[PDB]
C-alpha cells in the first residue's frame, strides 16, 4: 500500500532531525521509502518571526495494517522528537502525520484518514503534489484541481 506521510520540524536547524526521521521511516518493518519530496519552508503565522518550519511529503510503501503504521511514526516522533518546555501542552519538535493511506477513509478513535485538515494546508499539499502530481484522493477530488482552484501560495524550497 502506498501510504503518504506529512514531515514537519519547527527546529532552527531541522535538516538533521528531518534526515534522522527519514531513516527511521526506511527502516520500518514491512516497508520502504518510494520517494521523498523536496524540503520546503514554511512561514510561520505571527508577525514576532518564528522559526520557518521546514515541510516535506514522503510516499512509503507498505504492508503494515495503517494502525500499525501509526505505531511506527508515534514511536519515531517520540524518539527523534520532543515537546517544548514553554507549551508542555504544545507542539512536538518532529511531525510525522499519516496524510494518505492507499485509497482508505479511516475514522476510528485513533485515526483519521484522509488528514482532516490537509485541504486547507499548502504546506501539506505542494510537497504531495510534487511526488504525486496524478493524486485522486478516495472522495474522487483532484489534488491537481484543490491546488488550481484555491490558489495557495507556493513554498519556496528549504
Amino acid at each position: 500500500t502506498v501510504a503518504y506521510i506529512a514531515i514537519g520540524s519547527n527546529l532552527a536547524s531541522p535538516l538533521e532531525q528531518v534526515n534522522a526521521a527519514l531513516k527511521a521511516l526506511g527502516d520500518i518493518p514491512e516497508s520502504h521509502i518510494l520517494t521523498v519530496s523536496s524540503f520546503y519552508r514554511t512561514p510561520p503565522l505571527g508577525p514576532q518571526d518564528q522559526p520557518d518550519y521546514l515541510a516535506a511529503a514522503v510516499a512509503l510503501e507498505t504492508s503494515l495494517a495503517p494502525e500499525e503504521l501509526l505505531n511506527h511514526t508515534q514511536r519515531i516522533e517520540l524518539q527523534q522528537g520532543r515537546v517544548r518546555k514553554a507549551e508542555r501542552w504544545g507542539p512536538r519538535t518532529l511531525d510525522l502525520d499519516i496524510m494518505l493511506f492507499g485509497n482508505e477513509v479511516i475514522n476510528t478513535e485513533r485515526l483519521t484518514v484522509p488528514h482532516y485538515d490537509m485541504k486547507n494546508r499548502g504546506f501539506m499539499l505542494w510537497p504531495l503534489f510534487e511526488i504525486a502530481p496524478e493524486l485522486v484522493f478516495p472522495d474522487g477530488e483532484m489534488l491537481r484541481q484543490i491546488l488550481h482552484t484555491r490558489a495557495f501560495d507556493k513554498l519556496n524550497k528549504w
